[PDB]
């Protein structure tokens, strides 16, 4: 009998945790206690992604959401803290790089309970970035360390943290690729609602904040992805702040003359992702499950955390300099593909973890 | 020309502050904002501090303490954040490992502002100490690093900080003490008032968690200054943790049987260290202090940060499992002496520090 615990706030860190939890529910002597911190709220952004991964509702929601950097954190801190002290739980999981995951860290630390990074030890080196921030406290402040990549173990040993406490276990994501892909098949009509034809189309998601605070960058990266639509429609599921930011710079009718969606649950993404022609991003997880279903990838970012990516020739980085060579480099990059190999492991991450947690 | 705003919570933080703030307030072209968080609270372990320090009042005070980690921290962050919001310093000078010291860090790094971490580097190697976790977070939070030892240095790098980062300058604490000790001497009464001579008492200072939160490693050492008691006067400022601690576990009579006092000012702490015939804590500052006059001094954990007082012989760990062994390590410890070596640097860190934080360059 052995209580994990995951702290979960925003969607990236829902479809971890749904492989996650899938394998810990499963598990003998398992409980799984579960926390939702408020951190993304809305049904499109969190609710959808409970539905359709089949993701046991929170055992706790903090509701804690929309602030500011010390806020959110601040009061993640105190009411993660709070049930802590309530269940204590053996194992604190964390994921990803958001303030959720920095702020669950560090309540269980404080507390001596053991914390394991889920998705541990990525760099974009650039200590300017908030989540590059969260990534290194999370990583320094955590016992356990689940990393994807090669990569990751090897800035993780160069930051001092001893081999004992990393295991190289792949990537949950791809686990949750696999397992979803059926359901999403069989319930995603989003090409039909759409009227998009397999391979009719390209995909963008654009929400760094680097991107979307400045005006410039966002400006070159809407004329881009439109210009490119003259060419083959993009389609463009929006983050709700990218859109906030387009509306308030006045760069609305941009989304006008592509195919703008609101935010869309992770079946429709698979489905959208596998038939694109090629994928647009500025997301983590866009950009390996681009990989995943052998589409072209351009990263519209300066770097990378998932290096391997450009290494194996399926993505490419163009920063958002100049829109008509971004739009260029997006339409010559659709006929290429990169090399055959396997990154991320089996698909098994989530019961690699289970079993040095149930172990450790 | 540049502001530089100090957040300060604790005893300890506001002399390191003291120190540091006299330097940069003869600097040119540097307006100061000193934030205190609250943390300490009491006048006997907060205002005397500002007072015979000859600290300024803070700019503001947010009144935050007493609470959990969670509650503490959680608090000063968004609370700090709001004044970074507002006076939009130039730099962050956060000072040793307490909870005030991290959500600092955390609150300007978020905020792009460059953090500096007035003792840098130190490491216990024992995680369950929250403030092990302070100072790893802190410093990984910090963009200046003022490393007091080459230990510290050494830790730093091994932890894939870049050299360009750290400068070892030495510990302000030393300074404070060189630049208050002809203070104390003309000011304070506290021997005459105990009545006490020099070299015929042993200081005593506890207030660990580790050591307070325990019942029973609580009693082995009020047991143990009991015992020390009976053969040389023990003389004891109580911190209100380890008051209140002693208190709810029925072990308040144990104070009575040494000389157990409220916290002292640093005049009087001075003139008490400088004057003892040895230093039994679990401080951090009054291991350097007890080194700084020559007092030999018994720790009573299971390691320090101050390793390299431990190699000069000048300190001695002793954990607390045992009363009558404790009792026995101190006693024994009275008559030994360190190895002659200068530590800490030359009471001028806070110079060297005044000069990096002018000429970093944006
Ligand atoms: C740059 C950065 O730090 N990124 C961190 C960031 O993730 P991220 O950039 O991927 O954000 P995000 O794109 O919202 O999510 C993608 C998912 O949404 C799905 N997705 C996307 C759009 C959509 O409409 N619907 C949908 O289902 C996609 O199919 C996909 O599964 O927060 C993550 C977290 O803390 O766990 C970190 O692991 C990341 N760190 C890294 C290193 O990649
Ligand atoms: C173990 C540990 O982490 N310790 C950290 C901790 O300090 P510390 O353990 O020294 O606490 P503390 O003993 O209350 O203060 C001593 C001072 O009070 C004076 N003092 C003491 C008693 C008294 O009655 N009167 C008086 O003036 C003394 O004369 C002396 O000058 O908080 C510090 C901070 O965050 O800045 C960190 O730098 C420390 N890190 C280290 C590594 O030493
Ligand atoms: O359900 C949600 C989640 C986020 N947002 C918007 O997206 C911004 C950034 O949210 P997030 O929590 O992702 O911040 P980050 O982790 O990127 O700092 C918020 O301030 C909101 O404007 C929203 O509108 N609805
Ligand atoms: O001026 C003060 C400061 C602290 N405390 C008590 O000491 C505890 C510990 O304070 P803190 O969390 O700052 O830790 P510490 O001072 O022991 O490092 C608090 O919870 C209070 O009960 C007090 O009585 N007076
Ligand atoms: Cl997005
Ligand atoms: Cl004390």
């Amino acid at each position: 009998w052995v209580k994990i615990l995951s702290v979960v706030g925003a969607r990236p860190q829902f479809i971890k945790a749904a492989a996650v939890s899938r394998v810990l529910r499963a598990s003998p002597g398992v409980r799984e206690v579960l926390v939702h911190t408020g951190q993304h709220y809305d049904d499109n952004m969190s609710q959808v992604f409970f539905e359709e991964l089949e993701i046991p509702d929170p055992d706790y929601h903090l509701g804690i959401g929309g602030g500011t950097h010390g806020q959110n954190t601040g009061r993640m801190l105190e009411a993660i803290e709070g049930v802590l002290l309530k269940e204590k739980p053996d194992w604190v999981l964390v994921y990803g790089n958001t303030d959720s995951t920095l702020a669950g860290a560090l309540a269980a630390v404080k507390l001596h309970i053991p914390v394991a990074h889920v998705e541990a030890g990525l760099r974009s080196f650039n200590r300017r970035m908030p989540e590059e921030i969260n990534r290194i406290l999370t990583d320094h402040a955590s016992d356990l360390l689940f990393a994807p990549t090669e990569t990751a173990v090897q800035n993780l040993l160069r930051e001092g943290i001893p081999e004992n406490r990393i295991h190289l276990v792949g990537d949950v994501m791809y686990d949750a690729a696999l397992h979803y892909g059926a359901k999403a098949e069989r319930k995603s009509r989003i090409l039909e609602r759409l009227g998009l034809q397999a391979k009719g189309y390209v995909l963008a998601t654009i929400h760094r904040a680097e991107n979307t605070d400045d005006q410039e960058r966002l400006r070159v990266i809407l004329e881009a992805l439109a210009e490119v639509h003259q060419e083959v429609p993009v389609v463009f599921p929006v983050h709700p702040r990218t859109r906030k930011r387009a509306e308030a710079f006045g760069l609305g009718s941009y989304l006008e003359k592509v195919v703008a969606l609101e935010p869309v649950g992770y079946l429709d993404m698979v489905m959208l992702e596998k038939n694109a022609r090629l994928i647009v991003t500025d997301s983590g997880g866009v950009q390996k499950e681009a990989y995943f279903y052998r589409v072209p990838c351009v990263t519209v970012r300066e770097e990378t955390e998932w290096v391997e990516l450009l290494k194996a020739e399926w993505n490419y980085l163009a920063a958002p300099q100049n829109a008509k060579d971004l739009a260029l480099t997006i339409l010559h990059r659709m006929r290429t593909k990169g090399v055959e190999i396997d990154l991320y492991g089996d698909g098994r991450a989530s019961q690699k973890i289970s079993d040095f947690l149930r172990k450790v």
